[PDB]
DNA sequence: CTCGGCTATTAATAGCCGAG
DNA sequence: CTCGGCTATTAATAGCCGAG
């Protein structure tokens, strides 16, 4: 918000990681808000390059599993 | 944005629909800005009511599959 | 009884200054 | 040479009117 923001990697590598730090905990608010929302199922894995994981899921992540494996069989 | 939102599902049928849509595209366009910024590692699946399965990863879920299979191991 | 097409506004994002 | 703490502004979200 402060600024109009274009969509490309912060060349300023201590802004690039500020920005993604922003996003990352940003982001999972939204598997939160847009669960809460229409509570739907959804996917969220994030591997922050500081060593974090974090793993969302709405719907349970157990199904994830052999639910897109089943989509990935032929 | 034409009004203020409160965190909870839309007891109308007929909005609560339109709102998940709307953050449907809304959201996977993120996994794809998210990933331009810093081309971090992320796993986005969506299940919607409407029969629509939608897979975006910037990290290719291949990993996720073993790589999520690890973090679940003891 | 219902829906889509096109548009306005708030939150969350990206940022900047001072100190060691 | 580097970082954190606290804050302002734009995009994307949620919406509303007319027609059958």
């Amino acid at each position: 918000g402060r600024k109009k923001i274009q969509i490309t990697r912060i060349m300023d590598e201590r802004n690039r990681q500020v920005t993604f730090t922003k996003r990352k905990f940003g982001l999972m608010k939204k598997a939160y808000e847009l669960s809460v929302l229409a509570d739907a199922e959804i996917a969220l894995i994030i591997f922050n390059s500081s060593n974090k994981l974090f793993q969302y899921a709405s719907t349970d992540m157990d199904k994830v599993l052999l639910k897109y494996t089943e989509y990935n069989e032929p």
